[PDB]
Formats: C-alpha cells, structure tokens, sequence
C-alpha cells in the first residue's frame, strides 16, 4: 500500500525535468551530451 509518499515519488521524477531547463539557466553549454 502507497501512502501519502505516493506523491512524494513524483518529485523525484520531475527533479530531472527541472534540472534541463535550470541548466540553461546556470550557463551550462560547453561539452553537451
């Protein structure tokens, strides 16, 4: 049974969706995979 961290897991999802765009907003182009 799931609980409340049911939602709590989703961040770790999106953690990585926000790291592309905050990417660009650090500065980071250079190497580029």
């Amino acid at each position: 049974r799931r609980c409340l961290f049911l939602s709590l897991f989703s961040f770790l999802i999106v953690a990585g969706a926000t790291t592309l765009f905050c990417l660009l907003h650090f500065g980071v182009i250079g190497p580029q995979r």
